[PDB]
């Protein structure tokens, strides 16, 4: 309807909607180390990596990708076997070498700190030289290697994106661009290659369609696989539990294209509103909550349609069921948080639940504000998690 | 099995175990509120009650018995219309007055504060007269017009129930006196008598039985039915999420009397355990994982026997599952939560997480361990929640 509410929202999803190859701190780790640049990985002497509570955490047991392996030494090798011009990309191509592993396993020496995302990489090697590469803060600015290049969009248009209301995506959803129309189906299409297998399959019902479909996503993604994940604001496992819930709603339903493709850029804009509204970082599971608002709105309004009372109450709902979930880092269990994610969104589309049950939101907008701040007074609880893990 | 042992468990089962009508709190405001002994309701020119965080919390949006309204308000009017001599059940047998709830809507001023179990009310009338009442520390103890009441098991036995392994109550399960099997049996008879209806059902499937059986009795409990449940550790909620998953299980599957009753047996002694090793308090639902815990473990000793692996696959997927939940207080939509902790149960029956995966414990134990850390770490909370409710 309007014009700049449609060149702003396709300007955002354009810039949100990114393909990520697995977690992003694993690339980070193997991206500052080939940023490190070595020429011979074994005249390596001593390599000290240091992150942040969170990056160790989220890095700790996820799978690296092309290394049929998981933690952040198998990131560290790819690094050395890989190309700075990949970026996040840096598993691209490499030919994992065991014994490369089993060298640099003696001489990796990780250290834990309480800040924001920092990756710092310090190597020597037999010769006695020394190379430093550090990327830091949310936004990945690398501050030594000094190599510009993630996603970046001013605070203008993110503040004008947060005062919009869902009335606006119901509307943009009807005037779809056919840009756009192509992203919302190339985020289908990889999204649901992520799809490998059964992980918790349970009947053969619309919910144990959805809880199989997401967790085999998650736990392809977990475990390492060369497959990119469409992901918003960087986050793959948010991507999924946005879109495959979904997806296996409509498989389970209708098979409509076009309804699909609505519900799925519905979703995709309701999980970038929630990610802007949360602006804080935070240790609760923002994947789950983010994701799932998305999904039960999307689902929502594939159930109802453009009913405005239908998607307060799914929104309201999902804020009674599972708000508030820890974020124990990148592992095959995430996929779990996720299928509980798909029983919250679709426990909503059949209770309605009052306002004033809890931290329950007045309609979609509250519920969005009410989990943002809630996200913000649970605080930082990574360094007590990775206090956790150490044992 | 040892004979001090089985003496323990059968004093802390009876303890633990009771009988507990409806929800405390508003009957603690009602009470309050009853013990002024207002002569003439429609005589009242201000009502200033003060609750703390947790009471104001719980109490916020809970059904109020005999009285078919929600809130503090609807308390208030109660505790009017209530004699002090009913003490908790001041709610019995009145007749609500929609005519004296707008007369207090306009009256009554609710100040939050930061402290333990507080409610004090200062009513003034046209006279000029003023009437004030306190209940501290304990429900029971009131120390305006001074009535005083002191809070069963020493420190001792808690500690040495918390040095009990689950091979104890695996074997205190094959060995159970009649009066606990008693206490089994109308445990589960009490439960099974809160279904009213249908509240989440789906399905006809296991899954679906055990989210709509157990939601059910959760919104019979929460909307103030004068019907009572039994609850472990003073908690119904609990007790329904240790219970219900189970007996809904049994009712769809072998039918077993004797299997549920050492099913339940085993889910509350490892929810007694939960409760124990968690001894601070806080904000996140104690409810949803103390009894989940208990029900998975239950839910898996059914499924398996006395198989030692299974029960630790289903404590650490379980722990990888739902972990940090919110508690926004006793709510309607506190049976979404309980729905949640159902699929929590049994998606862990048919997945095995290892433990590296975040804060997953090596077993049971560590399980439970890491489970009451993260509660202790969270906190009270309490004030930024009810800053989130006043709106
Ligand atoms: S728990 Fe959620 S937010 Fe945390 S790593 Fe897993 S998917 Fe991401
Ligand atoms: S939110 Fe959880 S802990 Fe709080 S009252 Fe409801 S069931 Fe109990």
């Amino acid at each position: 309807m309007d014009d700049y509410k449609r060149i702003l929202i396709t300007k955002i999803l354009k810039n949100e909607v990114t393909e990520a190859l697995g977690c992003t701190e694993v690339g980070l780790i193997g991206y500052a180390v080939s940023l490190c640049n070595i020429s011979d990985p074994f005249s390596i002497e001593k390599i000290e990596l240091t992150l942040n509570n969170g990056s160790f955490k989220n890095a700790y047991a996820v799978g690296v990708p092309n290394t049929k392996k998981y933690g952040i030494l198998p990131a560290v090798v790819g690094g050395l076997l890989g190309d700075h011009k990949n970026k996040l990309l840096v598993f691209n191509g490499i030919k994992y070498s065991q014994k490369l592993e089993d060298f640099i396993k003696e001489r990796l020496k990780i250290r834990v700190i309480n800040s924001p995302l920092y990756c710092g990489v310090k190597i020597k090697d037999n010769s006695g030289n020394t190379f430093e590469s550090l990327i830091k803060d949310n936004h990945l600015n690398v501050v030594i290697p000094k190599i510009n290049n993630i996603s970046e969009i001013n605070g203008s248009e993110k503040e004008e994106y947060k005062n919009l209301e869902l009335l606006d995506f119901l509307e943009y959803i009807d005037e779809i661009p056919e840009e756009i129309i192509q992203l919302v189906e190339k985020t289908i299409y990889t999204n649901n290659n992520l799809i490998k297998g059964d992980f918790l399959n349970f009947g053969n019902d619309c919910l144990s369609n959805m809880v199989n479909k997401t967790t085999s996503a998650c736990n392809t993604r977990m475990i390492g696989e060369n497959m990119p994940a469409m992901s918003v604001a960087k986050s793959g496992n948010m991507g999924i539990m946005a879109t495959l819930p979904i997806i296996a709603y409509d498989y389970s339903n209708e098979q409509n294209q076009e309804k699909l493709i609505k519900s799925i850029l519905l979703s995709v804009l309701v999980t970038i509103y929630a990610t802007y509204k949360s602006s804080y970082l935070s240790s609760m599971c923002g994947a789950v909550s983010k994701g799932g608002m998305g999904a039960v709105i999307g689902l929502c309004y594939y159930k109802n349609g453009k009913n405005i009372k239908k998607l307060d109450s799914a929104a309201r709902t999902f804020t009674a069921n599972l708000p508030g979930i820890i974020c124990d880092g990148g592992k095959v269990g995430c996929a779990l948080k996720l299928a509980s994610g798909c029983f919250a969104a679709y426990s909503s589309l059949f209770v309605d639940i009052s306002y004033e049950n809890g931290i329950v939101g007045k309609n979609f907008k509250e519920c969005v504000e009410n989990i943002s701040e809630i996200s913000k007074i649970m605080g930082d609880l990574d360094s007590d998690i990775v206090k956790i893990m150490s044992k």
